[PDB]
């Protein structure tokens, strides 16, 4: 039934939280303790989601890198007592979102899926970010699709359907793979299949995760490889 | 100086002629001689090029698959005394353009380049076509860019510049890689580096060769691996 798997990347395929924590700490060093920087990372993603939530409501697209940067600048103002960052460091910190490392299952998972499916990124991240993430996260796609291509973020239907259009397939032939229910629900609305990837450490060792029940989505897996097995993709050697 | 190599794919990386000849012969079987099908394949590409020139002149974008299909249909009418195709075979024949096999240097050449460069396809083919060709030609990209993304075909500046902007890199940090002078000349006009890949068999043995001397483009190579070597990429 499915011709292509479209993947959310951040969190779903990538441990963005570990990346952004280690990245900030590498850049800022002694200037912020791990505990405070983790807090910042969490608020940063939170500001990002709030801005994207806003932009989706406004049916507007803007550079997600600019979203991360503006959110970071707003957050550095909030924490200006604790530490500061130069504009150069703001850019280097914001680069962290394009340095996401993948979960260990993901490369072999993606490779396994490719025997039977096209695999494409469908990310709200700017096109250049997902391309960069491809390198840090060792993601090799048939296609990289970004909100930037459609002028709209997920969950807007034009992303999934524009992905379907670009891939020359029906939305019903897309299996959306995400570790965020909103993404799957929105893909479902255009008729795509839904594959939920549990990422219990996505928000850290004490992070609160969606408790997706079986039967909510077409697939519910702990790894891309397990998804690949359930789609009948031959195992890798 | 280059952060990304942007590749034309058809001809540059793929032996489309051999692909389309073998593909058509597979589909049509006894119905067509190799010599006739070769001629049609060459005329088909020419109809595509003519129609693409029209659309480019005409500042419109159209599905390139539809361009191939429509031109094939027109060619089948011209060749109707010799053989026929059903509509299903028209689709299957048209699919050959999405089944391009690469020249043998290309996959390892692309792999050698990735150590230092982002490698992206920038094709006039539809997005789904180049994705499909990624499978048939074993092309693994950092990014797949199509004229379809830009509503304009190469050589239009919005393709190279859209590619640059999408990749988040200056055009001058793009090395455009193509086996067609027009593509490199247009990429040059937006500031991209130029690498001409000679493909002497691109149009088969009797094909006419572009007058591309050394120094006309930044690089002049016979393989993607050779380009990789000249760009300082270690062998894998």
């Amino acid at each position: 039934q499915f011709r292509a798997l479209l993947f959310d990347v951040q969190g779903t395929l990538t441990d963005f939280r570990s990346t952004l924590i280690e990245h900030g700490l590498s850049i800022l060093g002694d200037r912020v303790d791990r505990e405070l920087w983790e807090e910042l990372v969490d608020q940063w993603r939170g500001c990002y989601r709030d801005e994207l939530d806003s932009l989706v409501k406004q049916e507007k697209w803007r550079s997600v890198r600019a979203v991360y940067r503006d959110s970071l600048i707003n957050l550095l103002a909030k924490f200006s007592d604790s530490f500061c960052a130069t504009s150069a460091e703001v850019e280097l910190l914001t680069d962290g979102w394009e340095r996401l490392r993948s979960w260990p299952d993901v490369p072999s998972g993606l490779e396994q899926l490719r025997s039977k499916y096209l695999v494409a990124a469908l990310t709200n991240a700017d096109f250049s970010a997902i391309v960069n993430v491809g390198r840090s996260a060792k993601l090799q796609w048939d296609a990289v699709l970004s909100a930037q291509l459609f002028g709209a973020y997920k969950p807007h239907r034009s992303t999934y359907e524009g992905a379907a259009t670009l891939l020359g397939i029906a939305p019903s032939e897309i299996l959306m793979v995400a570790s965020h229910a909103y993404d799957l629900e929105a893909a479902r609305e255009v008729g795509a299949g839904t594959a939920y990837v549990r990422r219990p450490l996505q928000y850290g060792p004490t992070g609160r995760t969606e408790d997706v029940p079986d039967g909510r989505f077409d697939f519910l897996v702990d790894s891309i490889s397990e998804l690949a097995d359930q789609l009948g993709c031959p195992r890798l050697g």
